């Protein structure tokens, strides 16, 4: 039991939760990994212990443990997988599961929230178009006119042989990024392999440095088509800056809907390689990250420049001057756009109560201190001087392979 | 099976197989990380020392040789004799750099090849321990144009306490427990400041009153020594363009010599080996002015520049640790006074990444600590996976004397 301690305010506590983490993450006694992004790399008798175990809990969160359809529901599952060697989730066990998979991500800051998200149940997809329609509606019913809200759609499980349902693009909106004659980028480095792709599968590639890219579906077997979003479903926030008049000249803009399309959602054993999530940006996300990581827009000297800082040192501090205005613009632009957004000092705040909560309610909280802590004024924030247990629970999001 | 790690900002790969031979074990497991935590007889001895000889003979490319072979049988000949064994000047000074090449949470790693080792194993009393003190602050600060260096006294003996430096840097400022229950001055120090008065010392009544040494010779309780102030270089912080930052009043002190460590070297214990650097800024501007557990002035400087404090959006924290940062960096420019910003520190520390893994398959890093506390993703360590592991010769801590 790991002794936890918060160095700011001298509080102390014991996970006992990380007692009953199962898969086994990349740490050994001789050397800690912990700041890796990909952790090492991505008889049916395995899946019957990881449903027991699920459906306990399911059970369990609901008070019914002992006597009663908690009993019955035990036999219906040793009994749906000696005959068919899996088994079907029911609707609200599939609600838990995602809600779980939400609150055991150690890398989510926004897990305050982990019990408000909408399931939408697309398990009887049987289509791309199918998933192009499921798609449309939880784009629709998150983004909803900028009052952003959590959600999760679920296509159909990975059943043993016959093909995976599966969305290329890592998220549902993307920028494009285009190569050129120097092998420099215009539009978002980070998706130049996801345009190449959708170029060679049919698409006209487009304009400059803000593309939305079209979505590449997979459904089993079948390669996957190509399928265009109306530009009236994916809600922008042109960049302005209250005080900096210029800023808007620049001709930046973000998209509103952060919604996670590449990860495989676990619940009980049983696979979803295809269950996009939503919920709603932290500012840095963009600011600090999207916009002035030297491998994505890189738009800090821009800025700098503009601003009249003085770049010739770096003892002046430009780059965080720059920094701290461009997160400035994206909070005020936001907030003029009414699109929900959090800024890191609120997130960080609301994770501290978090972390309180699941204290009480599960005996601690599996936490990725590097994830957590915000990219910029990261000392600033009650995170910080905050230790942290990182290991893996079920449910869970996991990273898998590309589907190519 | 070395680790692959990834620096994502360019691309890089790398495999780490210096952590193959990592010489101790941490407190991570494959069921869950701890890497965040602040805080993770003949025989062993024998196979540290063996093992330290071997470093030392290869940084002399003189390993198997014969100078070598008598090294390793003249050092486990005398630890059957005494059970404990003596470095050479040499080793000592060997031992003493690769303990700071090993230092996974120190990110000025770059100059760990220029520090000046002072050997002080003679050392007799807890006054001869003082003048070494003083002649180590004196060559470090050098009127402001800082060199690293180290003091080395004498091993932990069987059959003799330990010398020990009570203080946990050489220089310190006081911080008293108030009427409204709060703290005057910096509330690290608490603690220690209560042990000074308890020992004679006559306290101040200031935020920024440089405490006294409190030495302990083998066997003996501490002793109270009090600095020359013209030996402890401060700078009084002013900023560039906020005029009214001066009249804050803040001031910090030039020389980070931290004193609380042991450093362990070939399995032998140096309790006191006080060793010495230069700042980099944000340690000053970040951590100990605007940590709310320290001088906790950030608030009041973003009130005086006239920023909306009554909500986070907009940002008044970030603007306002930024100039705090910037009058540390200006006022000791002004003072020549060596300081180092975070990204000219964390640049330079990636040419050490780059230096030792062609050196030696890799480096200890702790990323939680490589990383500034603003701005990290503005750095290019924030994008390099690391593996934090313990090497040896060591700088690890220990329990307080009292
Ligand atoms: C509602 C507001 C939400 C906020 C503010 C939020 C915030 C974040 C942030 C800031 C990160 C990564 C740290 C960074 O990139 O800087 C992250 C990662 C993650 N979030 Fe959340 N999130 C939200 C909703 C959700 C939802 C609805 C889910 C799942 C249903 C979720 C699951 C995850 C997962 C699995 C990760 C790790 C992703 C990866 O490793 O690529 N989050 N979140
Ligand atoms: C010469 C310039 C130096 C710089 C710029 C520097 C910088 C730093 C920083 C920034 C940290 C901790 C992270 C933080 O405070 O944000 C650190 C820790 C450390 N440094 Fe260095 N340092 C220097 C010299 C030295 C020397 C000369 C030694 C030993 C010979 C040393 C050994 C250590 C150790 C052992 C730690 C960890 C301390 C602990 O965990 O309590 N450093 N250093
Ligand atoms: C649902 C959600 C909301 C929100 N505000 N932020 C997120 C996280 C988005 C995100 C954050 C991030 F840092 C990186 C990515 C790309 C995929 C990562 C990179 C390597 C491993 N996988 C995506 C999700
Ligand atoms: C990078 C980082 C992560 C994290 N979780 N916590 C920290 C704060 C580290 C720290 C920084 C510091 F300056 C002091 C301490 C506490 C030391 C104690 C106090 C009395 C005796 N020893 C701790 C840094
Ligand atoms: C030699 C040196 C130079 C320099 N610029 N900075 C340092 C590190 C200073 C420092 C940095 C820091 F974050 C904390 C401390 C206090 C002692 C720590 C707290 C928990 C474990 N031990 C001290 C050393
Ligand atoms: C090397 C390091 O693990 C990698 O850059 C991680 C560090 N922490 C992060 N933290 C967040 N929130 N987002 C990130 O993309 C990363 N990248
Ligand atoms: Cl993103
Ligand atoms: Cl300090
Ligand atoms: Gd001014
Ligand atoms: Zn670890
Ligand atoms: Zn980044
Ligand atoms: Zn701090």
């Amino acid at each position: 039991f790991p002794r936890v301690k918060n160095w700011e305010v001298g509080s102390i506590t014991y996970d006992t939760l990380s007692a009953q983490a199962q898969q086994d993450g990349p740490c050994t006694p001789r050397r800690c990994l912990g700041s890796l992004v990909f952790p090492r790399k991505l008889a049916p008798e395995q899946l019957l212990s990881q449903a027991r175990d699920f459906i306990n809990q399911y059970y369990s969160s609901i008070k019914r443990s002992g006597s009663q359809a908690h009993e019955q529901r035990l036999q219906e599952v040793e009994a749906e997988v000696a005959a068919t060697g899996t088994y079907q989730l029911r609707e609200s066990e599939l609600v838990f599961g995602a809600k779980q998979a939400w609150r055991n991500a150690p890398r989510c800051v926004g897990r305050i929230q982990w019990g408000k998200l909408q399931v939408f149940d697309a398990r009887d997809c049987r289509s791309a178009q199918e998933m192009f329609t499921y798609i449309c509606n939880h784009i629709k019913y998150a983004t909803n006119r900028g009052n952003l809200r959590s959600a999760i759609t679920v296509f159909p499980q990975r059943c043993p042989g016959r093909g995976d349902f599966r969305i290329w693009n890592s998220q549902l909106v993307r920028y494009a990024g285009y190569r050129q004659q120097d092998g420099s980028v215009r539009g978002d480095p980070a998706n130049v392999e996801i345009t190449e792709l959708c170029i060679q599968h049919g698409w006209t590639p487009g304009n400059g440095r803000f593309d939305v890219l079209p979505l590449l579906l997979q459904a089993p077997d079948e390669p996957p088509e190509l399928f265009l979003l109306p530009p009236e479903l994916v809600l922008e926030v042109p960049l302005e800056h209250p005080t900096l008049e210029w800023f808007a000249a620049l001709g930046l803009r973000w998209y509103a809907l952060p919604a996670v399309s590449n990860m495989l959602l676990e619940i009980g054993g049983l696979e979803f390689p295809a269950a996009p999530f939503s919920g709603w940006y932290m500012s840095t996300e963009i600011g600090t990250r999207n916009l002035c990581d030297p491998h994505r827009y890189n738009i800090l000297e821009d800025v700098a420049v503009c601003m009249d800082l003085d770049t010739r040192t770096t003892s002046s501090l430009w780059k965080d001057k720059a920094a701290v205005e461009i997160n400035v613009a994206v909070l005020h632009s936001y907030q003029l756009a009414k699109v929900t957004i959090v800024d890191h000092h609120a997130a960080t705040a609301s994770f501290m109560k978090h972390l309180e909560n699941e204290q009480k309610a599960r005996g601690g909280c599996p936490a990725d201190w590097a994830w957590i802590v915000p990219p910029i004024s990261g000392s600033l924030t009650p995170v910080f001087h905050q230790e942290m247990v990182n290991y893996f629970l079920s449910p869970a999001f996991r990273y898998q392979p590309d589907p190519w």
